[PDB]
DNA sequence: TAGG
DNA sequence: ATAGG
């Protein structure tokens, strides 16, 4: 199983997990989380890194919530839409987390690290949302990521998502972008293939030492 | 002759300079922030990045700032030891405001970006205290940065600062640990040698544009 | 779990 | 675009 892959050998038992939200603003204290996408990562028989399993959540605003409207305008969403399917904070956290943990007890990994783009965004909008909700056993790290900007200007000279992705030879399509399961998807499959180039050009693994 | 390097050209217009910071805790925004230093970074002949200036400052707490007895327990700093030398956040941010911008200039850049460990961190505390010090034209990115813990699980596997250190062949020294000046040449010398790796496995520069 |  | 909403 998974336990035979060397995902846990790869980022000192760290299991990246990739994430992306979609909010009513840029204050993760005060404004509204609206939308989280989830994609667990695994690694195949040659080492490669790969997306392994994908969650989906339309979050409902918690209570008192602030809604910028330009956000709404951003990101399209309309929070009083009757087939958005929202669930709370603590629903969408819950299993979430719940995949998480087995994920990495599957892997043997220790802990979640957060794999998001411009990824201090991402980590204080989750955390608040899970501190509202007062989920147990949070299985991610509690302030360290790995941002897929700063990753990509190392490997790609590029920091933008759509610009990075598409120095990466990856498709990324305007139409798709800044929703959250897609901009998690690509950002997966970014971050895969960063770390998968530094595998192909010898970075990794090390030398003796 | 900075203009003549490529510095402007390999992270598409960005300066990056290190940073890091001591603090009275964890708290960026009702905790002291005691100590900074900053590292800018030039490009050789070669193509190979290496550090170019530094500077130094210990800080005066803000006005109605917290002290806590176990950050104070763990850097070691004094506060009120007559011999730190003291600036304020307006004068250690100013000096080190000037500076950026003129190696922005001088180099063909457009923007600084943050390099530091756990980036956030360091990012939130500069940020809180270039707000309290009502700074203008502060030349760091908002809100990107260049988390070195990130860089280096890619490209080392390791994301704690003293082993990635030694990973990377440095040489880090537990007993110079967590002062400011120390702990930013360390950051420095590490982001360095990340990208000088990079270009070195020939990930840089790219093949198809 | 290592940014003070 | 300084491009995480
Ligand atoms: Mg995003
Ligand atoms: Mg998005
Ligand atoms: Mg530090
Ligand atoms: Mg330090």
């Amino acid at each position: 199983n998974a336990q035979l892959t060397g995902l846990c050998d790869r980022f000192r038992g760290f299991y990246p997990v990739v994430i992306d939200v979609e909010t009513a603003g840029f204050n993760a204290k005060t404004d509204a989380l609206l939308e989280i996408a989830a994609i667990t990562l695994k690694m195949d028989e040659q080492g490669w890194l790969m997306p392994d399993t994908t969650l989906h959540f339309h979050v409902e605003p918690f209570v008192g919530a602030n809604l910028q409207p330009e956000a709404l305008a951003f990101n399209g969403i309309d929070p009083n839409d009757p087939d958005r399917g929202a669930v709370s904070e603590y629903e969408a956290l819950h299993e979430i987390f719940k995949v998480v943990r087995k994920g990495i007890k599957a892997s043997g990994c220790n802990r979640a690290i957060m794999v998001a783009h411009n990824a201090n965004f991402d980590h204080s909008f989750m955390m608040a949302a899970a501190e509202r909700a007062s989920l147990k056993r949070n299985p991610f790290h509690p302030f360290a990521t790995f941002d897929t900007a700063a990753l990509a200007g190392l490997a790609l000279g590029q920091t933008v998502l759509s610009k990075a992705c598409q120095t990466a030879g990856m498709d990324f399509d305007s139409t798709q972008a800044h929703s959250a399961l897609y901009d998690t998807e690509r950002t997966a499959v970014l971050f895969c293939e960063i770390v998968n180039r530094w595998k192909r050009l010898g970075g990794w693994p090390l030398s003796a030492a």
